[PDB]
């Protein structure tokens, strides 16, 4: 009795909560787990991944999706194969999976914005490094934005830029909006790489802390940069929940310890449909107990 | 003697039997025992008692639907304050410290309905809905159906929302005046149950028993029956047995300090919200929901 987590840029640090998570789930169920993912950012080879976990028939799948379209026909195959299977931390809406356990992106950029209205204390500029490809990114953008034009009208967006998930190019970007805007307060990344190379931009114009910086996740380069008094605050997703619930959600499925609903189709949805694993404002604070 | 108590309102009503069946499945894998308790009328300062009573019971947790999102939040803290795992089901309370959320996403919900009038519809036509207009729950279900239909489905248009008052008689009062000022309309969405009984008698006794698309909410034996009966076109069952499972399974692990919570530092030790879905019912699965 297997469960298996499958991923994508596999060797990457923020999986390792996400695989503790699931097995401490599996050594509380007295189960197995096996770690696995693409090791690069390349959809063809998480389909390939995904295929290969399917021909050995485990007793569950947890898997965070490289896309949310282009994995969604290998997904439907898990489930139309009887395994069952969950998306965790990035989703597949469309997909037949049985549940999504990850972060509310909406949400998680709405609790940027209150955090940065209280770092600024409710005005100033502020600009958005997102990456404008990705619905999770674009989410983010758009919950920051949206409650900063709801609940702050004092507190201004002057830009959301590109950061291309690359410290450089965040750092070139980071430096051409401290140029172009004077009066430049606060920056938004919604990723870890784009908070990085703005941390760093900041940090080479002798500017930290004249401006506040909110960055994504963290990875150790960006708990350094908070330690340091660079970087103002992290959001830190529940990536402990998202394993230790995967797990459990996948073990009460493979034994049945669900009355499923009963759809149109006459198939079974036999979970929740989300679980919002959360998120947690990281500052100088709290910074201690993330390494 | 570890004993999880579940709360609610109109306590006896058929709504709540399938939590309770979730909550007790939990509680029997588990080897714990469970307590139902409620106010048995809709009656805000009642259920508050009935809460203020659990308190004093000190159980190993409490799930609680609350009957107003905002009356009862200080008895909730008191729980709280008392080292009592509490979470929300059902019916939420998003200002209180209450540990966790299990519950429809009603905005969903309403986009859901949305989806499905658009399919019923070929993606064209006049409808109308009738709700709660003061209450936060229906308008999330409108409001998300609405948004649903501008940004989606250009062609359908929502020609009126109208009062049902959660009583069946003013529906259907409301559902034949509808026909009578709209000779067009295609379908009606109710947020609310008695709405859609309303509507669902009008559209029967003025035999349009199929060319007005019907969708209604929740899982009553007088709804279930509109849907068999071909007048109903469907209705959105809420997830309640996962409600009442998955509270109990979250009420454990806060109990015994199963999970690794996340700092602040003060501790965060469950996922905030756990969306238990909704699920179309139409002739075609029915008979799955007596």
């Amino acid at each position: 009795e297997t469960y298996m987590m499958i991923t994508f840029q596999s060797g990457m640090d923020y999986w390792k909560r996400c695989l503790k998570g699931f097995e401490d789930a599996a050594q509380a169920l007295n189960v197995t787990v096996e770690y696995r993912g693409a090791a690069q950012y390349d959809i063809q080879e998480q389909i390939t991944v995904l295929e290969q976990a399917i021909a050995k028939n485990p007793a569950g799948i947890a898997i965070s999706a490289i896309d949310p379209v282009e994995l969604t026909d290998t997904i439907n195959k898990a489930v139309d194969a009887g395994i069952p299977i969950v998306l965790f931390d990035s989703g597949a809406p469309d997909s037949h999976a049985h549940s999504f356990l990850g972060t509310n992106n909406y949400n998680a950029g709405m609790n940027a914005a209150y955090k940065m209205a209280e770092l600024l204390d409710g005005e100033g500029e502020v600009a958005v490094i997102t990456l404008p490809n990705q619905l999770n990114h674009q989410e983010r953008t758009t919950g920051f934005k949206e409650t900063l034009e709801a609940e702050f009208p004092a507190i201004e967006v002057i830009a959301v830029e590109d950061g291309r998930g690359d410290s450089l190019h965040s750092r070139r970007v980071a430096h051409q909006l401290l140029e172009d805007y004077p009066n430049l307060a606060g920056i938004f990344a919604t990723e870890a790489n784009g908070g990085v190379g703005v941390g760093d931009a900041v940090r080479l114009e002798s500017r930290a802390g004249e401006i506040q910086i909110i960055s994504f996740d963290t990875d150790k380069g960006t708990l350094d940069l908070v330690d340091e008094g660079i970087i103002s605050a992290t959001l830190a997703q529940g990536t402990w929940n998202m394993g230790y619930w995967s797990l459990t959600y996948l073990f009460h499925l493979h034994h049945g310890l669900t009355e499923p609903q009963i759809l149109q189709t006459r198939e079974e949805a036999p979970l929740p449909l989300y679980v919002d694993t959360g998120i947690t404002i990281v500052t100088d604070e709290n910074v201690d107990y993330y390494y």
